[PDB]
C-alpha cells in the first residue's frame, strides 16, 4: 500500500540540525539552558521565526528580531548575553556544518529506484545573508533527487498546521496511508499520524533506516555501494557550436567552475560520460561533455580527412574561441585520449591541464609508416579491417543494438576476440545475434547509443582510424616537444587493446606525469568503473586543475 | 587596389614590445648594451630561438637554452649577470605586462567594416608556462576581430623567410600590391617590399596610421568613438534547457567566471543585450542571453497564466538547477527587469546580485486592483489595448518589418505616441507603413528580430502583460519582505514609459540599492546608448558580484 516517501530536511536529510546549535551555543556560552531556543520559538504562531518559516520576512530581516528575542529572554532569567554576542555568527556556522546525511540521501535514493514518489517537505526560511551560496548549493545537491521539493516559505504554510500535509498529499497525488513520512520533531509528525500517514521519528538514522526498512519491504541499510549519479539526456543543458560552415559541435553542459572538456572515444557519445558528469560538476567544475566530429548531435561530414588530427584539434580549439574560453581541462578517452594529448602538444596555451584515460601517449617514428606499426602487433588487425571505405560501416550498422552489446561489455563478460578479424571477414563473425545485456549498461542505455547512431552511423567515427599517415606526418612536427603542462595517465589493466604497459615511457616526454591506475577494469573505463574514476580525476582536478 | 591589411603582434598590435623588455633589463641590470638581445638571437636562423618560433620546441624548453647563450655573452663580454638572474622572470612580466594596442586593433576594425581582408600575421611561440592563459586571454581577445591569425609556431615558418609571405598570400587570396603589411621590425618588413607589398615600418602608433590612412584613403585616425564589439548569431554558441514537458528555453553564451543571466524586454530576443554580450564576457564573466519565455528559440505555449510572474520566475530557477548552477547575478530589461526584482524577492538565494535597466521595482497596492493603476495615468493605455487576446496579436503580426522599425526608435526619432492608443483603434494608427530606418539599428539587426518572430509570434509576448491580477495577487505575499542582496536600479531619462521618476522610493524597500542613470536614453536603453550601460554594468558587478 505504501508508495511515496517523504523526508524533513533539518535532522534528517541534513546533519548536524541547525535548531541543535541552539542548545550547544547554550552550553559553550554557559546561557541558561534553553534560552535561545526560547527566544527562537517566541510568539509562538505568531512570531517572528513562523512569519520567517511563512516567507513573510527573509532571514537578514529575522536576525534584529530574533536578537531582541535573546534579550527578552534573557531579562527575565536575570542572566547577562555576552559582549560580543552574535545571531548572524552563530547561524552562518550552523548552516555551513550542515551537510547531507548520506545514508539518509542513499535510502531516499533505493526508495525511489523501486518506484516511490519522494519529497522533501521543509520549514525553511527566505536567504539573503551574503553567505547563502553555501545553502544554495546544498538545496541544489539534495532536490536533484526527489520528486518534490515542498518549502515553507515558498508555500506560506507551516509544519504542523494541517493545511501544508493535505497541499502535501495533493502534491503526491496519494491518500495518506500510502506515505511514510520521516522526521525529528515529533510535533510536527502528529498530524502525517493522524491522518493516518506512516510516521518515523527520527533520533538517530540507523534506527529511522530500521524502522523504514520495515514498514517497506525494502533493503535500506547494509546495502551494496550505489553507483555515482549518472544523466537522463532530456534533462541536460544541450549547447551548439558552429565551428566552420557545415561543422557544428553538440555539447552538454552542468556546473560552474573551471571549464572540463570531456572527449569520447570510439564508437561513443557524450553519455559515455554520463557517471563522471554529476560528479565533476558537484566538485565544483564547468563540465562541457562533447559529441565528438561524426557523432551524435555534431556534424558528421564524409571526407575521410575532416577527421586526421590537426583539423579535429583546429576545431576542438575554434570551439573553445566561440565559447569565449581562453581554456578547459581536456579529458579524454580512447580516440578522445588521444586528441588530448595532441591538443597539449599543439596547443598548450588552451589547455589548463590534460588527462587520458587508457589511451598512452607513443612518439611518432619518423623513419617508420604508422601502417607497419599496426600490422606488427596482432591485437590491432581490427584497424586494417576499419582501413576500407564501406566494409566496417556496413557490418557496425547492420544490427545497431547487436553492436553496441557485443561492443559494450566488462573484462569478464566474453568480449570481442579482436584476432584474425580481416581472415575471419568482420567483427561479429563468432559472436552471437542477439548478445546478452553486459552489467555495465541497462536496455534503455543501449537504446540512447542505437538512438545516436541512426543519425550519422558509423562513416564519420570510422574516419577517425582512416588518417594514419597525415597523423603520423603531423606528429612528427611535435618531436622536439615535452608535454610540461599538468598531466594524468590512467591506466586500465584488463584493457586489452590499450594495454597499461603501452604507456610505460610517457615519462621520457612528459617528465611531471601524473597517474591513475584501475585494476579489474577494461576498455569502457567509465562504465567499467565510475566510482574509481571520479575518484581519480576529482583528486587530480582539485591539486593540478584548480 | 589595396583590400588587405596585415598586422604583426609584438610592437604593432600589442604594447609595450616583448622584445623591447631585453633592452629595458639590461639598463635596469646596468649589464651591456645588446647583451640579452645578443644571446636572445645567438645563432640566428640554427640559434634556440629560431626553433621555438618554429614550434620546434615550447617556451619551457626554450628557457634554459637562453639562459646558456646569456651565460655565454657575458663571458665573450667579460662582465657577470646578476645573483638572481631570472629569464623566467624577466619574460613572465614582459607578456604580463603586453597589453592590446586600442588605436592600432581600432584602425583594423575600421579597415574591416570598409570590407578589407585583415590578417595578424606573428613570430609566436608555444606558450606552456604556468601563467600561459594571460596571453591565451589576449591572443582571443585580438583574434575575433581578424580574418586570419598567422602564428609561425603552427605554421613551422618564421618571417622573414620568404616562405612565410608567400603562405600568408595564399591565405589573403591576393596579389602582393593588393596587400598593406604593417610591422615594427625593419627586417621582418623588407621581403613584403621585395615582394611588392605596401610596407609600414611601426615605431610611434600615430605615425603608422598616418600612413596607412594615406595609403588606404579611409579616415582612421581622430574617428568617431565606436561601437561595443556586437554579436553574430551564427557565430555563439546556443544552449537548450527543456524546464518542463512543453517548455524548453534558448540561451546564447559566452566567456568564463561567476554566471550573468540577462533577461530583455517586450517584444525582444536575447540579440537586444548583443553590445554587452562580448563586453560582459571580455570583464570576467560567463553571459548567459536569454531568449524569455514566448520568445525567439524559446517555446511559446498559447496559456495566458503560462506567463504569469509566479511561473516565469519558476522556470528560470528550474533553468539554474538543470544547468547545476547554484546562482546566477540577474540582469533584466523592461518585463526582463520587472522579472528579476521578483527573483530577487522569491528566490535570493539563487540571486547572486541583480540590476534593472529602466524598470523600477513598485510595491503591489494591496488595497487597489492593478487595473484600477493603469486606468489613472494616460501613458499606460497602450496596456489596456494589450488585455484583449488577438487585438494587439493581428496589427503587430501584420507587417513584421514595420513593427521593430516603427518599436525601435532612439529619444529624438519620432518615437510612438502611446495617447488614446485604444480609441485610434492601435499602436500604428498615426505610423507610416514604411517607417525610416533608426540609427539605433541596421536593416539586417531588423530582419533579424522580423525572422525570430516569425516562429511564434506576439501571443506569448502580449501574455506578460495578461496577469496583472495574478501577479498582484503573489506580490502582495512579499508585501513584508526588503531587497538586501546587491541591487542595482538603472534610470534612463528620456523612457517615457518607464520614468526614472517611478523608481523614487526604491531606496524604502532596497536600502542599500545602487544606481545607474544615462542621459539622452529612450526606452531601448542597451542599443540607444551601449558605451554606457556596459560601463556602468562592468563597473557594479566588479564591484559587488565578483
Ligand atoms: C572493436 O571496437 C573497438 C572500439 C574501440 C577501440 N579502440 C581503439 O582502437 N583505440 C585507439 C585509439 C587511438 C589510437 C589507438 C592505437 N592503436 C594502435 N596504436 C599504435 C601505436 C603505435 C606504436 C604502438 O602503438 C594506436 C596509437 N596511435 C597513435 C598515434 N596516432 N599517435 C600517438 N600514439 C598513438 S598510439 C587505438 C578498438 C576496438
Ligand atoms: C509599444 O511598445 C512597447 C514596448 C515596451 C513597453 N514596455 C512596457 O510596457 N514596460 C513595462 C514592463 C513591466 C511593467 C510595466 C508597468 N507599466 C505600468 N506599471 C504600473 C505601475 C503600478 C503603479 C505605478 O506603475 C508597470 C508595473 N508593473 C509592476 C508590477 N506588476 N509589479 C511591480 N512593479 C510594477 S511597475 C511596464 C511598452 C510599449
Amino acid at each position: 500500500t505504501l508508495r511515496a516517501a517523504v523526508f524533513d530536511l533539518d535532522g534528517v536529510l541534513a546533519l548536524p540540525a541547525v535548531f541543535g546549535v541552539l542548545g550547544r551555543t547554550e552550553e559553550a556560552l554557559a546561557l541558561p539552558r534553553g534560552l535561545l531556543n526560547d527566544a527562537f520559538q517566541k510568539g509562538g504562531p505568531e512570531g517572528a521565526t513562523t512569519r520567517l518559516m511563512k516567507g513573510e520576512i527573509t532571514l537578514s530581516q529575522w536576525i534584529p528580531l530574533m536578537e531582541e528575542n535573546c534579550r527578552k529572554c534573557s531579562e527575565t532569567a536575570k542572566v547577562c548575553l555576552p559582549k560580543n554576542f552574535s545571531i548572524k555568527e552563530i547561524f552562518d556556522k550552523a548552516i555551513s556544518a550542515r551537510k547531507i546525511n548520506r545514508p539518509m540521501l542513499q535510502a531516499a535514493l533505493m526508495l525511489r529506484k523501486k518506484g516511490f514518489t519522494t519529497a522533501i517537505l521543509t520549514n525553511t526560511w527566505l536567504d539573503d545573508r551574503a553567505e547563502r551560496d553555501g545553502l544554495a548549493q546544498l538545496m541544489c545537491e539534495l532536490k536533484m533527487h526527489f520528486d518534490f521539493l515542498i518549502e515553507s516559505c515558498q508555500v506560506g504554510m507551516v509544519k504542523p498546521e494541517p493545511q501544508i500535509y493535505k497541499f502535501l498529499l495533493d502534491t503526491l497525488k496519494a491518500s495518506p496511508s500510502e506515505v511514510v513520512f520521516l522526521d525529528d520533531i515529533g510535533a510536527n509528525l502528529k498530524p502525517a499520524r493522524d491522518l493516518g500517514m506512516v510516521t518515523i521519528l527520527v533520533q538517530d538514522t540507523d534506527t529511522a533506516l530500521k524502522e523504514l526498512e520495515k514498514v517497506t519491504g525494502i533493503q535500506l541499510l547494509n546495502t551494496p555501494a550505489p553507483l555515482p549519479t549518472s544523466c537522463n539526456p532530456s534533462d541536460m543543458s544541450h549547447g551548439y557550436v558552429t565551428v566552420k560552415p557545415r561543422v557544428r559541435l553538440h555539447f552538454v553542459e552542468l556546473g560552474s567552475g573551471p571549464a572540463v572538456c570531456l572527449c569520447h572515444g570510439f564508437p561513443e557519445s557524450w553519455y559515455s560520460w554520463r557517471y563522471q558528469i554529476p560528479a565533476l560538476a558537484q566538485a565544483g567544475y564547468r563540465v562541457l561533455a562533447m559529441d565528438m566530429k561524426g557523432y551524435g548531435e555534431s556534424s558528421a561530414p564524409p571526407e575521410i580527412e575532416e577527421y586526421c588530427m590537426e583539423v579535429l584539434c583546429k576545431e576542438m580549439v575554434t570551439f573553445l574561441d566561440k565559447l569565449g574560453l581562453s581554456q578547459a581541462v581536456f579529458i579524454g578517452h580512447d580516440w578522445g585520449g588521444m586528441l588530448v594529448w595532441y591538443m597539449a602538444l599543439f596547443y598548450p596555451e588552451r589547455v589548463r591541464a590534460v588527462a587520458s584515460l587508457n589511451t598512452p601517449f607513443i612518439p611518432a617514428n619518423p623513419n617508420m609508416s604508422p601502417l607497419e606499426s599496426i600490422k606488427a602487433n596482432p591485437v590491432f588487425d581490427y584497424q586494417l579491417y576499419f582501413q576500407e571505405p564501406g566494409v566496417a560501416e556496413a557490418e557496425l550498422e547492420q544490427n545497431l543494438s547487436r553492436t553496441f552489446k557485443s561492443l559494450f561489455r566488462a573484462s569478464d563478460e566474453s568480449v570481442l576476440s579482436m584476432h584474425k578479424v580481416c581472415e575471419a571477414g568482420g567483427l561479429f563473425v563468432n559472436s552471437p545475434e542477439e548478445p546478452s545485456l553486459s552489467r555495465m549498461v541497462t536496455e534503455e542505455e543501449i537504446q540512447f547509443y542505437v538512438q545516436q547512431f541512426k543519425k550519422s552511423g558509423f562513416r564519420g567515427p570510422l574516419n577517425w582510424y582512416r588518417n594514419m599517415e597525415r597523423n603520423w606526418k603531423w606528429a612528427c612536427k611535435s618531436l622536439g616537444r615535452k608535454i610540461l603542462i599538468p598531466a594524468l595517465m590512467v591506466t586500465a589493466e584488463k584493457d586489452f587493446v590499450l594495454v597499461p604497459q603501452m604507456s610505460q615511457h610517457m615519462e621520457d616526454w612528459i617528465p611531471h606525469l601524473k597517474r591513475g591506475h584501475i585494476e579489474d577494469c577494461g576498455h569502457w573505463t567509465q562504465m567499467d568503473k565510475p566510482t574509481e574514476v571520479n575518484q581519480i580525476l576529482i583528486k587530480w582536478l582539485d591539486s593540478d586543475a584548480r
